[PDB]
């Protein structure tokens, strides 16, 4: 009698969700919340001319996707720090962080319908959202597979660049394409910026450590731009031993500074991968500065 | 020059993705596919919705993707070594690849949504349905995980547990049903009762199968239906030491057969929670039968 009634009031309503419940599961996200991406949206806008109301929502959407991606990336990469602070999954656990991060992807999708009331356009914005997230996951999927199944596949410079067009280019293209569709193409340019962004991120990760950083990419074992170069150069030049030692070090998932410094000096003096990467970056930057 | 030419051909094209790459990224999802009743429920419900087989195939594909992906993540979240007898994906391909593949399918599934209709309003409603229910799924799943991991900061009551279930399990049940009802040329209450019966029966069988089943729920330490009842029953009957012993076993995250038996025996002899649960499920099935 009273039970059947309670159950009947239950199944005949939307599920109950409290602001307290909301707060409790947003902890991993609130943690990572502690302007440049915002600055990038603004400069792009000096061309896209979106009104401030909309620029604002484009921003909220991009921050949510961006922060969610990092929460997950740190789980995927087993990173202990992000922005000099302890990583969310280590504080709240992998379970909550994965769920909160995926939760936010969906809150992000929800925000898209606050951009328009035009059914044709809205459909377009969603397809953009859907497409760049699909691309993001593909790049990230390759990067993780190459790394976790090494030495199964040794990627070439070409493969690495295609993985980067997907992985990083994904959110760059997403932001700009939403804006371009909202404007009352800068895709190639934004693609080049993402590539430069990723190769500089790979490089400085070792160059900072070498100069003084943690070179956490070595610990992770990633097929970074410098590593891909060193791995193919050594294969090509008959340096069997170096090629193997590079792989062994990546596969140690080591935190020892000396072992990391040894790998880095291999890329500096033996394969010349650091100079190569440095130069490749400049060449890319000049492709713009000489536009 | 030749370097610039290539970077140019690169950035002016769509990102390259091959069938082989698509294959690599799929390994974690395909592994869980080796595991018809879901399909039958769709078939059966359709005798009321009458969607054209073509359209019904996509809804089905969408549902299999959401369901499979959420199971891939659920195993990582519950630290499960097994799923229907086979080794779970994360233990074979790793947590990183399994998470990313599951997440990629969520999005592949979202894409299959616009292949359901081209009618613009109708499509908006389909996306909104998809969005709303995946949000609910994550909310309940998130609260279910919060209670377990923060235990014993919060011990839910039977009412809290039911609202977690309405979000957690009701999510994909309703997403399915609501999409069909929208594409049909309201069974929601019924589908809501179904998900609840399903989750309580799921929590129930996990202990029972072990009593007659590894009772992984004890190891996971979750606030299942019989456990919530036991916790609240011993608190109400002021049975301090039993209440505590239940919490202690759950916090052990134990694999020990003997310790697992003990908690189940506290639930059989002390609180009569398993029986209380059998009775709760039977009353729920009755609202449908009668
Ligand atoms: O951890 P960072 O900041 O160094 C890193 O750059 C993070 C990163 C790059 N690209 C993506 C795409 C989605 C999510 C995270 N992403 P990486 O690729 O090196 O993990
Ligand atoms: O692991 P199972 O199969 O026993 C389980 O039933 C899996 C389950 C139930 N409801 C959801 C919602 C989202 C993802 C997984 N879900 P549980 O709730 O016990 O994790
Ligand atoms: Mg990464
Ligand atoms: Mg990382
Ligand atoms: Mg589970
Ligand atoms: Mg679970």
């Amino acid at each position: 009698n009273k039970m059947e009634a309670k159950i009947d009031e239950l199944i005949n309503n939307d599920p109950v969700w409290s602001s307290q419940n909301e707060s409790l599961i947003s902890k991993p996200y609130n943690h990572i919340l502690l302007n440049f991406r915002l600055n990038l949206i603004v400069q792009i806008n000096r061309v896209m001319n979106l009104p401030k109301d909309q620029l604002a929502i484009v921003s909220q959407i991009v921050e949510l996707l961006h922060n969610s991606s990092l929460l997950i990336d740190d789980i995927e990469d087993n990173a202990p720090l992000r922005r000099g602070q302890t990583t969310s999954h280590l504080i709240f656990g992998v379970p909550s962080t994965i769920n909160t991060a995926n939760y936010m992807y969906f809150r992000a999708m929800q925000l898209v319908s606050q951009l328009t009331t035009k059914e044709p356009l809205y459909h377009n914005l969603i397809t953009i959202f859907n497409e760049e997230l699909i691309n993001l996951h593909r790049g990230q999927g390759l990067d993780i597979y190459w790394r976790d199944f090494l030495p199964e596949i040794i990627p070439t410079q070409e493969m690495y660049l295609n993985m980067v067009m997907n992985k990083t280019g994904g959110l760059f293209r997403l932001t700009l394409r939403l804006m371009e569709a909202l404007s009352p193409s800068l895709v190639p340019f934004i693609n080049l910026l993402g590539i430069i962004y990723q190769i500089r991120d790979d490089y400085l990760n070792l160059k900072d450590f070498q100069m003084s950083g943690f070179a956490e990419d070595i610990t992770e074992g990633k097929l970074s731009f410098p590593i891909v170069h060193a791995l193919n150069f050594t294969k090509t030049k008959g340096q069997t031993e170096q090629h193997n030692e590079i792989l062994r070090i990546l596969l140690l998932r080591t935190s020892d500074k000396d072992i990391k410094l040894k790998l880095i000096q291999i890329l500096e003096f033996d394969t010349n991968s650091l100079a190569y990467t440095k130069n490749f970056i400049n060449q890319l930057v000049n492709m713009i500065k000489n536009d």
